[PDB]
């Protein structure tokens, strides 16, 4: 039940479709889901507390959180939001985003870490879930 690691993207579904209920330009989408554009995930988490950092080509992001206090962090497409991340069991969390601007698809993102080691990302934006699966490195 520890989260911590430099994880690596083995499996992806679902995810040009998220990008396209989203409003993201095709030129971007189709970017978005090449081989090229995979996304790095380090995760570091002390208890509560979670540090994770995202890196592709040349774009990288952090976030930090604590479970239980709401954050700002951006949507998938990059509208900021206001976020509240909470247990659903002992190895999985759900977050739900509220824009804090404006208006657009109900969007929500879960992970979750298998008895197998793998990471499961969770991502949804109305009535379309993308599914992302990780290993460590
Ligand atoms: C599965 C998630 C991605 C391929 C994300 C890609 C990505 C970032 C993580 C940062 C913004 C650029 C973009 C390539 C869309």
């Amino acid at each position: 039940p520890n989260f911590s690691g430099n994880w690596k993207i083995i499996r992806s579904e679902n995810f040009e479709e998220l990008l396209k209920v989203l409003g993201v330009n095709v030129m971007l989408r189709k970017i978005a889901v090449a081989a090229a554009s995979k996304p790095a995930v380090e995760i570091k988490q002390e208890g509560d507390t979670f540090y994770i950092k995202t890196s592709t080509t040349v774009w990288t992001t952090e976030i930090n959180f604590k479970v239980g206090e709401e954050f700002e962090e951006q949507t998938v497409d990059g509208r900021p939001c206001k976020s509240l991340v909470k247990w659903e069991s002992e190895n999985k969390m759900v977050c739900e985003q509220k824009l804090l601007k404006g208006e657009g698809p109900k969007t929500s993102w879960t992970l979750e870490l298998t008895n197998d080691g793998e990471l499961i990302e969770t991502m949804t934006a109305d009535d379309v879930v993308c599914t992302k699966v990780y290993v460590r490195e």
